[PDB]
């Protein structure tokens, strides 16, 4: 792989594992998975070691997208190694810019994933205190933003 994207949320259990899995399927379906390094991570240590929110798995089973992930927190190395760090909401973004300024090498462009949505839904909102319709909304946003991001990065 010589391209790489890291999807990021606060816990790495609801949103970023879905965006990760949606993007991996996309590239796999188009024969280019070998060209991409794809992963997801948390800004915080709340959920380190945990699989994705079960409500998330259920949604992704409905759409036939496999999801295997163990939550982890972003590291200093991630800012050097990834081409793109795509986050969910403004809070993630503040936190990621903060962390990016504590390291020498930040190769990554740090952006909101929803900046790629043709339907212009900027923020992918945390579904943790929501229900299945919200996980569905997050899945749908991810599909739109990942097709676009893949089509053409900014």
């Amino acid at each position: 792989a010589t391209k790489s994207v890291l999807f990021v949320c606060l816990g790495n259990i609801c949103r970023s594992p879905i965006a990760e899995a949606v993007f991996r399927k996309l590239v796999t379906d188009q024969n280019i998975s070998e060209n991409w390094r794809v992963d997801s991570a948390a800004t915080s240590g709340y959920e380190i070691g945990n699989p994705p929110d079960y409500r998330g798995q259920s949604c992704m089973k409905r759409h036939g997208i496999p999801m295997s992930h163990v939550a982890r927190q972003i590291t200093k190395e991630d800012f050097a190694t990834f081409d793109y760090i795509l986050c969910m909401d403004e809070s993630n973004l503040r936190d990621l810019n903060r962390k990016s300024n504590q390291v020498k090498t930040c190769k990554a462009k740090i952006e909101l994933l929803g900046s790629y949505d043709p339907q212009k839904q900027l923020i992918i909102e945390d579904p943790y205190y929501g229900n299945d319709s919200d996980f569905e909304t997050v899945y749908q946003q991810c599909v739109r933003c990942c097709r676009a991001f893949l089509e053409k990065a900014h």
